[PDB]
């Protein structure tokens, strides 16, 4: 029974090489003992239980064709630490059980899938997780707790997606996050509270999006950030301006530019090069 049909097997560490032959379905005969699994660059259209071995360390299924994957295909795989099923641009949806079974998952990729949304608890139980890439799809929202049990994820990648609004909750349960790229949304507004929690992001990226402003609260929630872009939104240097504008007086980071939009007679400026008489007429907190 010694290698799959069109592939290249070697034996250490195990490894199934079946990139590149423009398979339709995963070949057979995978050996038991198999720990790492390329399937890139086929056409595979979907995939199903009693289909991969339980040694699986890690798989990789990008650049194929998914369109579905069926509930229980990933639930015997305890053991997989990287699955890899980005560039799938039919995938466009997945059964909110997928990933049941991958609790000692570390990366997971799933950029330009045409998602529009997740189911909200698609994330559960992955305790292991800690790179998470969900970059170029097409989401519309992310549900408050949907990264909610990911207490070692370190990277989370969402830019080029749909988004619109950081809801309160929507990074919860975030605490070992160090980078965060939303970059290339159409954010508009971001909750006060949304970055509570994240005391050890390092890295943060909102460039290229539809932010008008950003409250108080969220950057001083961010207690350990080093390195802020900022660039291509339509910054309001008016009253808005002044809790991000009074961070900045303190903040010790690398920035990018803060470029108002408006009000006219600042278009153009850095948001920085404001006054505090700038702000004289400005209600007080609130
Ligand atoms: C990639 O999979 C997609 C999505 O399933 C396939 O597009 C479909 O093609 C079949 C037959 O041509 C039609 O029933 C559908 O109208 C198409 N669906 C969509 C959503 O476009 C495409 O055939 C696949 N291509 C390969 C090369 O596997
Ligand atoms: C990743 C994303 O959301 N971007 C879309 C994409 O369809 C397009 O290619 C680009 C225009 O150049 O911007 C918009
Ligand atoms: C697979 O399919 C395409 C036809 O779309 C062809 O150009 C390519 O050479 C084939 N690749 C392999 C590796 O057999
Ligand atoms: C900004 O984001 C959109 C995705 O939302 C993208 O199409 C475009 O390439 C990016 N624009 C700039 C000016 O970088």
């Amino acid at each position: 029974p010694s290698c799959p049909m069109l592939c290249t097997c070697y034996s250490s560490p195990p490894t199934v090489s079946c990139q590149a032959n423009n398979f339709s379905s995963v070949p057979l005969s995978l050996p038991p003992s198999t720990q790492r699994l390329f399937l890139q660059n086929n056409l595979i259209r979907s995939l199903r239980p009693g289909t991969f071995g339980p040694n699986l360390l890690t798989l990789w299924l990008f650049s194929n064709n998914l369109s579905t994957i069926y509930p229980g295909t990933f639930r015997h795989l305890q053991a997989l630490e990287e699955l890899d099923l980005g560039d799938n641009r039919h995938l466009r949806s997945l059964e909110p059980d997928t990933f049941q079974g991958l609790e000692r998952l570390q990366s997971l990729h799933l950029y330009r899938c045409q998602l529009s949304s997740l189911p909200g608890n698609i994330f559960r139980g992955l305790v292991s997780l800690q790179y998470l890439y969900l970059q170029e799809n097409s989401l519309l929202h992310l549900q408050d707790d949907l990264f909610a049990d990911l207490a070692n994820l370190s990277h989370l990648f969402l830019h080029g997606n749909r988004l619109r609004l950081l809801t309160e909750h929507v990074f919860r349960g975030l605490g070992s996050l160090d980078r965060l790229l939303l970059h290339g949304n159409r954010l508009q507004g971001v909750h006060r509270a949304a970055f509570h929690g994240l005391s050890r992001l390092t890295i943060l990226y909102l460039f290229n999006n539809s932010l008008a402003s950003l409250p108080g609260e969220a950057l001083a929630d961010l207690p350990a950030l080093e390195f802020l872009r900022l660039n291509a939104n339509p910054w309001a240097c008016d009253c808005r301006a002044r809790p991000l504008w009074a961070w900045f007086q303190r903040a010790r980071v690398s920035s990018s530019d803060v470029t108002c939009a408006t009000p006219p007679e600042r278009q153009g400026r850095d948001l920085r090069t404001l006054r505090d008489t700038d702000f004289q007429a400005c209600p007080p907190p609130t």
